[PDB]
DNA sequence: GGGTTTCCACTTATTCACCCTTTTAG
DNA sequence: CCTAAAAGGGTGAATAAGTGGAAACC
């Protein structure tokens, strides 16, 4: 651990990547003949792991460990240390569907404060709650609890708060990258900056929002098969230069996504001297993508 | 102790990120 | 003609969520 992150920086990034956990397990030792364990969690890949660090030094909480080769995770489950995590969200609350299962975890947490997850009272209780978070119950714990249980909850609509989330936010589904296009241009090579954030249909409202919020960009309807996710884009250099890049200057990105926003910003200036004219400009910008991105 | 909590190892599906070329605008 | 802007996408893997196993605690 390092530095400390901001909080609204935090939730933002949270709203991206984190994800509740609530764990309902047949356990033969155990009074009720089933044990729990509740918490939160963020899965990185490796190459990012500062930033679990900084998770973890600003909230003093949870345990990090390898998550297979390429990734690592942060994970809170002692359970009186999901205390701090409920007074984060109470301070700085999520604004996508996530806040759904963050509140559903709030109900888990208030029946294991109460000891009722050691009586079967209890254990239907968190099967109740369960079967409204992520992706449910399966099979087996379904029919374990054999009474009527809605899987429906209330759809969450709510505004960006503050450009510390959207930076937060957007370290985690941000992207800033460069088109090489082939023009009809002299060099026939149009340099074009790209920004876009990528978010499931089930927050389109947020999505939306963007254009407004950012006073700029577009949406685009994506689908691979029978998965459909928007795509929020800014392509004209002014918004970008005007609009985009401020935005992040002043609120700042976390993770190896802030090295790519800093490349960006050299192409940004090079754009803006008209430099990406020139051959010995275009080379420049060349191995600036190489080097970013994927390439870095 | 023994029932309970906490942690580490590891997997799985799809929502992301990040990429491209072609077409149209101005 | 010329450059910027948008359109129209392709797709692998970093995410989100998850289970198995057990040391260790109260
Ligand atoms: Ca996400
Ligand atoms: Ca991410």
């Amino acid at each position: 651990r390092r530095e400390s992150i901001n909080p609204w920086i935090l939730t933002g990034f949270a709203d991206a990547e984190g994800s509740f956990l609530l764990r309902i397990r047949n356990n033969n030792k155990s009074s009720v003949g089933y044990s729990t364990e509740l918490g939160f969690q963020i899965t990185l890949h490796n190459k990012d792991k500062s930033i679990l660090e900084n998770i973890q030094s600003t909230w003093k909480v949870g345990v990090i460990a390898n998550s297979g080769d390429n990734a690592v995770s942060l994970k809170v489950t002692r359970f009186e240390d999901l205390k701090v995590i409920i007074d984060h969200f109470e301070k700085y609350p999520l604004i996508t569907q996530k806040l759904g299962d963050y509140k559903l975890f709030k109900q888990a947490f208030s029946v294991m404060e109460n000891k009722e997850h050691l009586k079967e009272n209890g254990i239907k209780e968190l099967v109740r709650i369960k079967a409204k978070l992520n992706w449910g119950l399966t099979d087996e714990l379904k029919k374990a609890f054999p009474e009527n249980i809605s899987k429906e909850r209330s759809l969450i609509n709510k505004n960006i708060p503050n450009f510390k989330w959207l930076a937060g936010f957007t370290s985690g589904e941000g992207t800033f990258g460069v088109n090489l296009i082939k023009s009809k241009s002299k060099l026939g090579v149009q340099v074009q900056l790209r920004f876009s954030i990528t978010q499931h249909i089930k927050d389109k409202n947020l999505m939306n929002s963007l254009i407004t919020y950012l006073g700029c960009g577009y949406i685009k309807e994506r689908n691979k098969s029978e998965f459909s996710w928007l795509e929020f884009v800014v392509t004209k250099f002014s918004d970008i230069n005007d609009k985009i890049i401020p935005v992040f200057q002043e609120n700042t990105l976390i993770g190896v996504k802030l090295e790519d926003f800093e490349d960006w910003c050299k192409v940004a200036k090079l754009i803006e001297e008209k430099k990406h004219l020139t051959e010995s400009g275009l080379d420049e910008i060349k191995k600036i993508k190489l080097n970013m991105n994927k390439g870095r």
